[PDB]
């Protein structure tokens, strides 16, 4: 792809994080802690899942960023509306304000409703995410496989400002402790 020149510097918003997440000093990495991280509760925190938002809000233009997922067994990545539900149970779908892909149990899927199987020959270690606000497009790229296309959501109805979206996943297995990292430009 040729989206690299739309690169944006994303940082994580601590205030939105589930209370078990640990965000690095530079706000560029996030991982699952083994306990509550001793923060107060607030209406912005995702309560039920190990999720966090980027601080940046997008309402126009073209934006691109990359995320490192090396050695993880489970994660969700993409964008979401600023006004998505934070508390309780919900599914990741465009109807609920999410445009996402994930890894779960050795398969990759797009967060449509119902979910769509992805066809990935080279398991990615870094994911590229492209948003074209005006066109209503969210695309995902396999950086490990020379930028090959993973998935495109088109005809998106964003219906609000967008924020970068992250889920580090649970670590019931002991094999999913590794962080998500925002990769340098
Ligand atoms: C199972 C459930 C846990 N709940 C506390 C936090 C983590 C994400 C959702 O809320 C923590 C660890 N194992």
């Amino acid at each position: 792809h040729h989206h690299h020149h739309h690169m944006v510097h994303i940082t994580l918003d601590r205030n939105t994080a589930n209370s078990w997440l640990i965000i690095s000093k530079d706000r560029r990495q996030v991982r699952m802690g083994d306990t509550h991280q001793n923060v107060s509760d607030n209406k912005e925190r995702f309560s039920n899942y190990p999720m966090v938002l980027g601080a940046q809000r997008f309402s126009s233009g073209k934006m691109y960023w990359e995320v490192d997922v090396t050695q993880k067994e489970a994660w969700d990545l993409g964008v979401c509306r600023d006004s998505v539900q934070r508390k309780g149970q919900f599914s990741l779908s465009p109807e609920n304000g999410f445009w996402t892909i994930w890894l779960w149990q050795d398969s990759y899927e797009a967060g449509t409703s119902p979910q769509t199987t992805l066809h990935i020959q080279v398991p990615p270690c870094q994911i590229g995410i492209f948003v074209d606000y005006e066109a209503g497009v969210v695309s995902f790229y396999n950086i490990t496989d020379h930028g090959s296309l993973i998935y495109t959501f088109s005809e998106c109805v964003f219906a609000g400002p967008l924020r970068p979206f992250f889920n580090v996943g649970f670590n019931y297995s002991g094999g999913n402790a590794a962080p998500l990292k925002l990769c340098p430009l």
